[PDB]
């Protein structure tokens, strides 16, 4: 079941990079197989540099089922989640967390160099203890590519 | 100025537990000495778990402003901002940060241990550029006792 959310998760990355509501990014919140919400960056359609992917959808997720804590789904990030975006996934309560392409993908093509401490483990004052999955085989390759192939959608301006 | 600043943010922090839109925490804005935003946590008003005081401050600054990026801004905290906080403030390029009360003021009344190694200046993979200031005397009382006189007043989150 991991691939198919994951998968969605790319897909609506490429969604909205296409229609202009922000950067290729892209997540998916799950309850027991069940999507809850699935949104990609909207921080040039919000005009709000916090709405990234995973920002979005745990704002649309919590807005859904009426609650403040999400401990029974899981987020499946077609990228890395930032320091702001994994301090959000903590602050939600969500089980696990699932990604398909590192940080590294983004930043070859000109994104900042924003890892977050306590996703990698070398923080000193943040510990997570969140269940995390860094995808393997098909789902990675296929979310790695996405930097590449939208770079080079884009690159005749 | 700061002490000002500052004070209005503790006094959106009081604000916010009295009408019961979250926990005892406000944010303000300034561009210049002239104010662009005023903010408490909305955590409970808005069923949003990432409606924390900076970000809600930051994506009302922006809406003002219409821009993400405030670069030209800074932020008074009448608490340290947690991690998602921090790393909202460093993607909103804010260039200033002040803040009143240690994270520890909060985790004395029941708040998760959730501190940012970038801010306290022991992160590896999140660089922060952003000048910071922990305020002292009575700017520090002020933030301080905003903790011990809301006390079993609000619902925790
Ligand atoms: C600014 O740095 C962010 C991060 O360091 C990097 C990883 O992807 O892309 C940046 N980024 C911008 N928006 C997003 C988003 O919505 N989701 C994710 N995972 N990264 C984003
Ligand atoms: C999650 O824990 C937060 C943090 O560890 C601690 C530091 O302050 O207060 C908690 N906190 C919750 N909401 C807020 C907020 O809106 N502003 C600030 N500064 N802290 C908050
Ligand atoms: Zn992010
Ligand atoms: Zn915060």
């Amino acid at each position: 079941s991991d691939h198919k959310f994951l998968t969605q998760a790319v897909e609506e990355a490429y969604k909205g990079v296409d229609c202009g509501d922000g950067g290729p990014f892209g997540a998916v919140i799950v309850h027991n197989n069940e999507v809850v919400a699935s949104c990609h960056n909207m921080v040039l359609k919000y005009t709000d540099p916090t709405a990234h992917a995973q920002v979005t959808a745990i704002r649309e997720a919590c807005k859904k089922l009426n609650k403040i804590e999400l401990s029974e789904c899981e987020i499946y990030a077609s990228c890395e989640p930032c320091p702001m975006c994994f301090g959000a996934i903590h602050l939600s309560r969500l089980k696990r967390l699932v990604y398909g392409a590192k940080a590294e993908a983004a930043i070859a093509i000109g994104f900042d160099d924003f890892i977050a401490d306590a996703l990698r483990g070398t923080g000193v004052y943040q510990k997570s203890s969140l269940e995390i999955k860094k995808a393997d085989g098909n789902g990675a390759a296929i979310a790695e590519q996405v930097f590449q192939n939208t770079k080079e959608k884009f690159r005749l301006y």
